[PDB]
Parts: structure tokens; C-alpha cells; sequence
């Protein structure tokens, strides 16, 4: 029989299919295991263990290992952010306009990619790693340094004791899953945002419905890449109580990087100077130039499924706009 804390956790997890899940409460209730508990719930919900013959002990060992490689000392890019992107992707995959569009393998790829997408994040940007001549930037030739590392770690961790969750997949399933996971995580690099959005806009213009109709791999992967990119950029679309916590965390992470740049005599990166900050102006700018253009295009692709998400985004933007000190 479940512990009283485990029962409160099970009750919170009943909202796993809802936008606005109490992810921070789940992080506290699970004893800092939001990624493990949320992924296990989603895998059970979607019958992924049965479909891909994943031993339950193998899944739990891998999830705990993966979660252990997210840094507890990093304010934003940690296991809570990973659990949040996983759960947001899970909700986006269930959108009516995408019903019966994706295979179980494509679903597994989007969820697995979301889980590993920021693993072993040091809390600093690609540029900081490049400017310091870090061994990571040297290994990855200054190109999507972090994103390449997140993927290499996510896959390397499958080799630890009883961690190979893909042990019963055929070589064909593994190569297809691997290619999709790579295409998705590499699309999370912000340097790819503008080209990803431009291609999503092109698809919206020439949109074919049967519920969406996606004929080729190129179209299917573009939707999956944009979906996980939307989940990664979903904080401003969440209820304000959740969004504000995400903002405090990213600002704390940015300010810690600025402190590191300052003590090293480096130029302080945009939004990283705690002495010359505009938290509210930075959120309006992020929403106006990145989040709103992306979510507006997604809302067009899945019309009218994302209407409430777009309405919350617009309400959160006006809350921050009204907060700017004059
Ligand atoms: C909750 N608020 C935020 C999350 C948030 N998440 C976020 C991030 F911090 C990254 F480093 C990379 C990403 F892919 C992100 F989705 N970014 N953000 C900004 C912002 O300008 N970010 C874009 C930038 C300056 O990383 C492009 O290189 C401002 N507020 C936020
Ligand atoms: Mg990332
Ligand atoms: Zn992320």
C-alpha cells in the first residue's frame, strides 16, 4: 500500500494530461524525482512498456540515471525543466488535430527526446563554452555544443547497468528512433529557431487535412521538432503562477552566468547583468519576438486546439507589459 506522501503524489499525477500541471509540487512530493515519476506515468498511460517490451526495472533505473545527470545546482536547466518539457510534449501529442497521425515509435521519440534534451546542462550558454575554450566546445567544433552533448549523454546513459530501455527494439526501430531523437534535440538550439519557424509557416500555408495529413518523413519530423521546440518554449503559455517561477529560475541562471563573465573580465551576455537588468522588458521581448510568433503559427497548424494556450500567452504578456517600471 502507498505511503501518504505517495498517495498525494498519485493525486497530483491525475493532471498529467492537462496543461498547467503542478510540476514544482510533483518535484517536492517525489523527493526531487519529477522526471522519473512523470516519464513513468506517461509510459504507462501510452502503453509504451508493453509496445516496446521495456522491462519496468530497466525503465526506472534509466530514468533515475538520466535524472541524476541533470544538475541540482542549476536553477532552470535541471530535471524539473526536463519533466515539464516531457509533460508539455505529452499534452501536445494528444491534440485533436494530430489524432492517429503519429506512430508509437514517433511518440516514443518525441517523449524520449524531451526527457534528454537538456541533460548535463552546466547552466551556461554555448557562447560562454566557446569563449573559454572548454573541452566540450573543442569536441563539438563550437557547433550546437550543448545540444550535441545532451544527445551524447542521453544515449551514453543507456550503457549503464540495467539502463538499456531499447534492448528489445529491432535494429530498424533503433535507427529510426535514434535519427528522430537527434533531429528533435538538435532543433532545440535557439540558433535554429528562425529557420524552424519559417518551415512551420510554409507547412501552415500548404496545410492538408484528412485531422492533419503528413505524407513524408520531412513533414513528420518538422512537426515533431516544432512540437518539442514549443514544449521547450511553453513557460509563457502556462498559468502565471507557474510562468513566474520559470522566469525567477531562468533569471537566477542568467545572473549567475553574468557574475562568472564579470569576474573573468568577459563581456556580460544579454539579460545576464543583475546590475543592469529589466526582467519585465526581457519577458515582453521574448514573448513578442520568439514565443508568440512560434505559438501563433502552431495554433494555426492545429486550429482551434491551441486557442486557450494562445489566450494565456497574450494575458501573461499584458501582465508583464503592465509591470514594466516607468
Ligand atoms: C521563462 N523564461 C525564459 C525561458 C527561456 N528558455 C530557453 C533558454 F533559456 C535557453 F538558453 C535556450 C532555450 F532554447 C530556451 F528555450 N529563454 N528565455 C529568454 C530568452 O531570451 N531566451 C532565448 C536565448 C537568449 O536563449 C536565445 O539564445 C528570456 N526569458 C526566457
Ligand atoms: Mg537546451
Ligand atoms: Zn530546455
Amino acid at each position: 500500500v502507498k505511503t501518504e506522501q505517495e498517495d498525494v503524489l498519485a493525486k497530483e499525477l491525475e493532471d498529467v494530461n492537462k496543461w498547467g500541471l503542478h510540476v514544482f509540487r510533483i518535484a517536492e512530493l517525489s523527493g526531487n524525482r519529477p522526471l522519473t515519476v512523470i516519464m513513468h506515468t506517461i509510459f504507462q498511460e501510452r502503453d509504451l512498456l508493453k509496445t516496446f517490451k521495456i522491462p519496468v526495472d530497466t525503465l526506472i533505473t534509466y530514468l533515475m540515471t538520466l535524472e541524476d545527470h541533470y544538475h541540482a545546482d542549476v536553477a532552470y536547466h535541471n530535471n524539473i525543466h526536463a519533466a515539464d518539457v516531457v509533460q508539455s510534449t505529452h499534452v501536445l501529442l494528444s491534440t485533436p488535430a494530430l489524432e492517429a497521425v503519429f506512430t508509437d515509435l514517433e511518440i516514443l521519440a518525441a517523449i524520449f527526446a524531451s526527457a534528454i534534451h537538456d541533460v548535463d546542462h552546466p547552466g551556461v550558454s554555448n557562447q560562454f563554452l566557446i569563449n573559454t575554450n572548454s573541452e566540450l566546445a573543442l569536441m563539438y567544433n563550437d557547433s550546437s555544443v550543448l545540444e550535441n552533448h545532451h544527445l551524447a549523454v542521453g544515449f551514453k546513459l543507456l550503457q549503464e547497468e540495467n539502463c538499456d530501455i531499447f534492448q528489445n527494439l529491432t535494429k530498424k526501430q533503433r535507427q529510426s528512433l535514434r535519427k528522430m531523437v537527434i533531429d528533435i534535440v538538435l532543433a532545440t538550439d535557439m540558433s535554429k529557431h528562425m529557420n524552424l519557424l519559417a518551415d512551420l509557416k510554409t507547412m501552415v500555408e500548404t496545410k492538408k487535412v484528412t485531422v492533419l495529413l503528413l505524407d513524408n518523413y520531412s513533414d513528420r519530423i518538422q512537426v515533431l521538432q516544432n512540437m518539442v521546440h514549443c514544449a521547450d518554449l511553453s513557460n509563457p503559455t502556462k498559468p502565471l503562477q507557474l510562468y513566474r517561477q520559470w522566469t525567477d529560475r531562468i533569471m537566477e541562471e542568467f545572473f549567475r552566468q553574468g557574475d562568472r563573465e564579470r569576474e573573468r573580465g568577459m563581456e556580460i551576455s544579454p539579460m545576464c547583468d543583475k546590475h543592469n537588468a529589466s526582467v519585465e522588458k526581457s519577458q515582453v521581448g521574448f514573448i513578442d519576438y520568439i514565443v508568440h510568433p512560434l505559438w501563433e503559427t502552431w495554433a494555426d497548424l492545429v486550429h482551434p486546439d491551441a486557442q486557450d494556450i494562445l489566450d494565456t500567452l497574450e494575458d501573461n504578456r499584458e501582465w508583464y507589459q503592465s509591470t514594466i517600471p516607468q
